[PDB]
């Protein structure tokens, strides 16, 4: 379960995501393994994620996304991505 929501302004505010590090990626496709839990706020872009077990999600600008520890998936970056991210 990749969890995805359009966060309220308050939730976003209280997480102080603008202090989180920034990661960017050009159009590309690659496997990823989540060593830790990870929450990402998408500033720009569009990505199709397919998990090891075949589940499919799209994440795009304005989404708050949480990836669980131990998830193996493949990212397909369709529009260049910019995000704030917090490992936990």
């Amino acid at each position: 379960e990749v969890k995805i929501e359009k966060p309220t302004p308050e939730k976003l505010k209280e997480l102080s995501v603008e202090k989180w590090p920034i990661w960017e990626k050009e159009v590309s496709e690659f496997d990823w393994y989540y060593d830790t839990n990870e929450t990402c706020y998408i500033l720009e872009g569009k990505v199709e994620v397919t998990t090891e077990d075949g589940k499919k999600y799209v994440i795009e600008k304005g989404d708050l996304v949480t990836f669980p520890k131990g998830l193996r998936c493949r990212w397909k970056v369709l529009e260049p991505v910019r995000k704030h991210y917090n490992l936990f």
